[PDB]
């Protein structure tokens, strides 16, 4: 038996993981509820992830698959659901700190996101393509009035992610991007089938909300 498409939710400790799973319910394998929200009408299931640097070898890995499906146990029974689209979630309002620790250290689990993606649709040994599966870079806590809106945000992780590839290569496969590419953009990504857009919005409080980020999502499988 399988299931409706799902879509990774991943990010670090504190980004909103958590929070953002119950509004969509609300309305290793992975144990979801195959209950009301996702089920009565967005047809397609939200996968929550660990924060932790530890535990993200195995969101890592979902990645690296030309085709992947997920194993969920509904609340025994496994399920498999097609891995359509990936969302990457981050508190924006930490990013906005001065020191810019928070932009490294999310940069980097993103980095190995895209990049992961990225040699996933390079591999192949079977013949054809793999699948589109767009990654949404959803910038969290947009109701906080120190939180970083989505086009700085935007612009502060491809100047990271761009910082990171060029650091690694001066290490005399892991660069992300094109390779001629002068200066980093999430557009240059479309190169590889993948798309990747950054969205503000919020899980509490008073803001954008989070439908328009469900509706990127059901827009794209
Ligand atoms: N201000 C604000 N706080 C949020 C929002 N979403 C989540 N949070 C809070 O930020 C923290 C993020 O925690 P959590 O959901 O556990 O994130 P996780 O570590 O990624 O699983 C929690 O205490 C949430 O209550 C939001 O939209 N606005
Ligand atoms: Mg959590």
């Amino acid at each position: 038996y399988t299931t409706l498409p799902s879509v990774l939710l991943i990010g670090p400790s504190g980004a909103g993981k958590t929070a953002l799973l119950t509004l969509f319910e609300r309305g290793t394998s992975y144990k979801v509820d195959l209950d009301a929200a996702g089920a009565t009408a967005r047809k397609f299931l939200l996968i929550d992830t660990p924060g932790h640097p530890k535990l993200r070898g195995t969101t890592l890995q979902h990645l690296l698959n030309p085709s992947p499906s997920l194993t969920i146990i509904p609340t025994s029974d496994p399920y498999k659901s097609k891995l359509k689209a990936v969302i990457f979630l981050l508190d924006a309002a930490a990013l906005a700190d001065s020191d810019g620790d928070y932009l490294s250290q999310t940069a980097s689990y993103l980095y190995d996101v895209l990049l992961s993606l990225q040699k996933r649709f390079h591999s192949r040994k079977n013949s054809r393509a793999p699948s589109s599966i767009p990654v949404l870079i959803a910038a969290n806590k947009q109701d906080l009035f120190t939180a970083v809106p989505a086009s700085l945000v935007k612009s502060r992780l491809e100047h990271e992610l761009g910082r990171i590839r060029k650091t690694r290569q001066k290490g005399l496969e892991g660069w992300l991007g094109a390779v001629g590419s002068k200066e980093f953009k999430f557009e240059e990504m479309m190169e590889f089938d993948m798309e990747v857009e950054v969205m503000g919005g919020n899980v509490i409080g008073d803001g954008p909300g989070a439908e328009r980020w469900w509706r990127w999502i059901g827009e794209r499988i």
